[PDB]
């Protein structure tokens, strides 16, 4: 179940794991 950031294009093994990670660029909240 492999996921891809859309950001700088980095990947995971979960959802919750490519979300935890990708708001380290912009973690708006
Ligand atoms: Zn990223």
């Amino acid at each position: 179940k492999p996921f891809q950031c859309k950001t700088c294009q980095r990947k995971f093994s979960r959802s919750d794991h490519l979300k935890t990670h990708t708001r380290t660029h912009t973690g708006e909240k």
